[PDB]
């Protein structure tokens, strides 16, 4: 079973790049990460920072999950994201999806030692 | 009991203000629109455009909902949004919020006739 701490990574995590550079960014990124086996995930936000910048929120603003836990943390910094979204044209196995690229602060749960990203919350 | 139109008006419409002008706006507005009766409510986002404009957003660019749902739509342009939630300090009946002002996209969720929004589901 994949840890919580590699799923983060293996969903949310695109440092390779500073940003989405087309619109097939999210079909070719949602593929690769294996997002789409049984159905297509019906949203994705990809964040291109390094890994260890992502990491650090959690040590910065802690805010309430939309969920209502309190083990959320809002990055002080706006970073480079993509939300990956599906189109009324997506229709399993032939998955679709909209790139938005935003620059945006991001909201993680963080958890475990050591306290690292487990759930991408929301961006601002 | 209230309409589920009324309530995405009264949880998430702030047309009076271009934006957020201090941290505490969240506050002021979290408790002014009755979102913190028995609980305070976790996170919630105020949008500084027209009635009209937000709903005009159900006949825009449809998208996938993060719960899977097929009746979202992301604004073609971005919009003055507030983000409110809760910090550290917050404990009922001594709610207390973080205000973080932005320009993004919204996604709501649409339903009814006349198709309006009905569930505010994220911005980018
Ligand atoms: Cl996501
Ligand atoms: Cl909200």
């Amino acid at each position: 079973k994949e840890t919580a701490a590699a799923k983060f990574e293996r969903q949310h995590m695109d440092s390779s790049t500073s940003a989405a550079s087309s619109s097939n960014y999210c079909n070719q990124m949602m593929k690769s990460r294996n997002l789409t086996k049984d159905r297509c995930k019906p949203v994705n936000t990809f964040v291109h920072e390094s890994l260890a910048d992502v990491q650090a929120v959690c040590s910065q603003k802690n805010v309430a999950c939309k969920n209502g836990q309190t083990n959320c943390y809002q990055s002080y910094s706006t970073m480079s994201i993509t939300d990956c979204r599906e189109t009324g044209s997506s229709k399993y196995p032939n998955c679709a999806y909209k790139t938005t690229q935003a620059n945006k602060h991001i909201i993680v749960a963080c958890e475990g030692n050591p306290y690292v990203p487990v759930h991408f919350d929301a961006s601002v």
